[PDB]
């Protein structure tokens, strides 16, 4: 039920090629091996509508110059850059490229998924050779045409619960925003106070908090900040009683627990 | 465009009631108040197709019998059970439990109750299996008003952890442990490619649809490995506690990947 994926690999090392072939051995992957920069440039130009993902080894001879020509000839497709010469510290081709170490190639089926999805997320992507300042390029929206073509093969329609955007924490008036924040703090306090207590109603308290976090579409950083606010409050409570302020670091478990619950709710929300 | 929500509440305490009226004051919510078990039973049997969500106080006289009648009669709808903050199976398996002091933000919990029922329908009724797919009908009806269509990336279910044969499952396990180890090693190190190492791991967790519990497991497995290496060094195993921060960070990233993937 999945589309075949056309992979074009520019590789000049036997060991790397073997790792790639092994990882992408399934019938789903159709591999084109390009064994020189010239071959790649020629193949890419003649097959620009037949490449779903490029895999490029950064250590290849004249890598930069080849990537520049790729950009110059308007070939912008989902990509993984393998290793480093030119694991890579910076972006070399476009803003959606993935970086993978030469010893991590067994991951390729998952990372190819990631490179495709990231390209679809960001299209039209920013080229590294082309753009150097802040925000074909007009007609390089052949990118949006590629993305549409890919999304018809690699995307599916599903039903999601319609959360009310007007009730998202970031869209509320600062007053109702303050009110929700305070309610989330009260709920979080209840989790903390109950966390290491036996037979407390901890799961219910976590669910309650997480329902607010999910339905108000709060970012994870906001949960961390609520946690940090309560640790502040608790650190003061402990210091005005004699108790040590090191029991507080056990509540990192609480924070882990809460974010994990939020994560699962998102994970559970994906249709099929 | 958001659909109006028909809430029917069986409440016998005025304080609880007023809390709910205040919380559901927005005109998106239509509130029907039933002051007795027989009045709820009477209302629900006619207006079977006119209730989007039930709010039921668990302490109410003949709670069990009322719920059993609702179930026997096939009136099974999204529900919030208030108070005994309850610990178990009072009405159905999609039911939300709220304490009397967790009612201020009821709109978000009503969203939760509706969404969970939709996710789990046909739900198991905790007071009772072919014509018991009137649930399917109701779920479909609710979905027209409470859902929207969106595009998601077609992950390959054959590569989901739960679907892998033993060999592929251990390979994935080992691959994920190796990736996580790179995070651990670079986490507190200057000029480390930290974000890249996190993304590498999170990509596998996301695309293999790994439960968050397995990410926790992998963390703990690596902490064991490092604890053995520290013991040989005559170093204290307490410094491993610092890595809770790493786990927070990795799970945060995974959560954000799911969150940002929701369409619209």
């Amino acid at each position: 039920v999945l589309s075949q994926i056309a992979i074009c690999i520019w590789v000049e090392s036997t060991a790397i090629l073997q790792d790639c072939q092994r990882a992408l051995s399934a019938d789903r992957y159709q591999l084109q091996v390009c064994e020189s920069g010239e071959m790649l440039l020629e193949y890419a130009q003649t097959h620009r509508d037949q490449i779903d993902c490029l895999i490029l080894v950064a250590a290849n001879p004249s890598f930069r110059a080849v990537v520049q020509q790729l950009c110059f000839e308007g070939v912008v497709v989902p990509a993984i850059v393998v290793g480093d010469r030119d694991p890579a510290k910076e972006q070399l081709y476009h803003s959606a490229e993935l970086h993978l170490g030469i010893h991590q190639l067994e991951q390729l089926p998952y990372q190819v998924d990631a490179a495709l999805a990231e390209f679809l997320r960001l299209a039209p992507v920013e080229t590294m050779a082309d753009h150097i300042m802040l925000m074909d390029p007009e007609l390089s929206s052949q990118q949006r045409d590629l993305a549409q073509r890919l999304q018809e093969r690699l995307g599916y329609l599903g039903v999601y619960y319609k959360r009310d955007p007007d009730r998202f924490l970031r869209n509320l008036p600062a007053y109702e925003s303050q009110k929700l924040h305070q309610a989330m703090q009260t709920s979080y306090r209840e989790i903390v106070l109950s966390y290491f207590s036996p037979n407390s109603n901890l799961n219910q308290s976590i669910d309650n908090f997480v329902n607010m976090a999910f339905f108000a579409d709060v970012p994870v950083t906001k949960v961390v900040e609520i946690h940090m606010e309560l640790m502040d409050e608790f650190a003061k409570k402990l210091r005005v009683e004699g108790r040590s302020e090191d029991i507080l670091l056990d509540y990192r478990l609480t924070l882990i627990d809460v974010i994990a619950h939020l994560c699962e709710m998102y994970r559970r929300s994906i249709p099929r």
